């Protein structure tokens, strides 16, 4: 587990006031001077405070110590460190974890670009001395509490407002110098430990402390962390009721007005071409064997539940694809299929769906079989504080709710297929932050700026079309008219802002 060790906090002020927040791999709470070539003179780090947990591997009398520099330790009941070789010890047991802490207060920074180079060793009964391995050390769960950093989530309101970027260290946003090398600025809320309205928190996200499977686009505190299942068909095979195999394509819906929706679905057509060449009365039905596969265009992964799809023609339903909960070959990987292309699809009527002559004459005239996957998802991955294991919690469902109410839509299809994402954004009609169509299209589909030019792997942006919603269409005629394209920095977004994006 990459994210395994103790979380550190450094301050330029001799008495805790923030400056930088970077994790530590283990007992060596260092910060090489080669990782501060972005901070002005204020490299001479002054104080520090490492918090986190600890889970030994055997009940024994441990002794925490460090080379020198003034420091204290809060190992649940006792103070320690300083520099002494004696100490008063402290009992630690296997299977038990212990919230830590490590104050530091060096006044004179004789070390320019101050290495600080603080080392922490622990000696048990046996004369075995060595830096605490990252196998016993663990970071502090930042996951939203139960029922100056106001929200209480490992960040300062100053950084949540004025923003904060994150290199392999994480720190405040410094316009010029930083965005130079190419870094995504983070905007956050101070009264919502999790703006995107999700399990994970602001700090946890940007840092990475989250589900490894989540889509990189889901690493911002402004970009939700949910999945968006759905079901696609690959070929329908109908016959007589005691053969009509048809290969067709599927598409990702983005219904228009005359949309405050965001559920799941998949339009469908029928290749009316003659696959070779070529007896229905009226009082006859039909037997249809269709095969379909799942799709995950969300920013997260699904585990337990298997959503329920609603197949229909015109408006006349036909069958429903009830998903089997508590059973899945392999999770529904973010942007993955179930089964995967590495296996065979799953026919609704693998080895019934009826229809009447009136329906049989309406399914072939044009061609369309709607599959509107409702909105049902199983359990997700919650970081376990004690053992430090991303395990199957207890459901997803009640998570989608708050999301939509505070997040706006946004779909694509650049890479090779479709990718739906949600973008946090308050409503027009007070704690959230302000977002625009740009910054939203910079953390929704990863499209930064090399030289202030919006690009996608080099691919121009003057090579992608648009597909907003009727509302925003006129709301864009207002937003635009007031200004003039080029700026692209006045195109604010609101909740339920249905938006799509093709590509030429």
């Amino acid at each position: 587990f990459t994210i395994n060790g103790l979380m550190g906090y450094y301050f330029e002020n001799d008495f805790f006031n923030l400056n930088i927040i970077s994790p530590t791999l283990d007992g060596n709470l260092t910060f090489s001077k080669e990782d501060i070539n972005s901070i002005l003179g204020n490299k001479i780090i002054k104080s520090a405070r490492w918090i986190g947990l600890i889970k030994p591997s055997i009940t024994g009398e441990y002794i925490l110590s460090t080379n020198s520099p003034n420091c204290r330790v809060e190992l649940n009941g006792e103070i320690f460190n300083l520099s002494l070789n004696t100490s008063n010890t402290v009992n630690l047991i296997q299977g038990n974890v212990y919230d830590i802490r490590i104050e530091q207060l060096m006044s004179e920074n004789q070390l320019l670009k101050n290495y600080e180079g603080i080392k922490l060793y622990w000696e048990t009964s046996d004369i075995i001395k060595e830096i605490i391995p990252s196998e016993v050390l663990l970071k502090p769960n930042y996951s939203n509490t139960n029922e100056r950093d106001t929200d209480r989530d490992g960040i300062p309101d100053e950084w949540e407002i004025n923003g904060y970027t994150v290199m392999n260290q994480k720190a405040v946003a410094w316009d010029d110098k930083f965005a130079a090398n190419g870094y995504k600025k983070y905007v956050s809320n101070p009264f919502k430990p999790c703006t995107a309205n999700d399990p994970y928190t602001d700090f946890e996200k940007v840092s990475g402390q989250i589900d490894p499977s989540v889509s990189m686009v889901a690493r911002d505190p402004m970009i939700s962390a949910y999945p968006i299942v759905g079901v696609q068909m690959e070929r329908l095979v109908v016959s007589k009721s005691e053969s009509t195999s048809h290969s067709s394509t599927n598409i990702n819906t983005v219904g228009a007005e005359v949309s405050a929706s965001a559920n799941y679905s998949h339009t469908w057509q029928n290749t009316s071409t003659v696959d070779d060449t070529t007896s229905i009365n009226t009082a006859e039905s039909a037997y249809i064997n269709p095969n379909i596969r799942y799709y995950n265009t969300g920013t997260a992964p699904v585990y337990n539940v298997t959503p329920t799809t609603t197949i229909v023609i015109d408006k006349q339903s036909v069958a429903t694809i009830k998903g089997q909960e508590s059973l899945i070959g392999d999770y529904l990987n973010p942007g993955g299929t179930y089964p995967i292309i590495g296996e065979p699809p799953m026919a609704l009527n693998t080895m019934l769906i009826p229809i009447n002559y009136n329906q049989l004459k309406s399914i072939d005239n044009g061609g369309t079989v709607m599959l509107s996957t409702s909105q049902f998802t199983g359990n997700f991955a919650k970081y376990n504080s004690n053992g430090n294991l991303v395990t199957d919690g207890n459901n997803w469902g009640p998570y989608l709710g708050t999301i939509k109410s505070t997040t706006a839509s946004l779909t694509l299809s650049l890479p090779d297929q479709t990718t739906q994402v949600a973008v946090v954004a308050p409503n027009f009609s007070d704690k959230t932050p302000r977002l625009t169509l740009e910054q939203a299209l910079v953390k929704a589909f990863r499209l930064e700026k090399k030289n202030g030019k919006f690009y996608f792997h080099g691919m121009e942006i003057s090579k992608i079309q648009v597909f907003l919603d009727r509302n925003t269409n006129v709301d864009f005629e207002n937003q635009l008219k007031n200004t003039a394209n080029k700026d692209i920095m006045n195109c604010i977004i609101k909740r339920n802002m249905n938006i799509l994006v093709k590509v030429i």
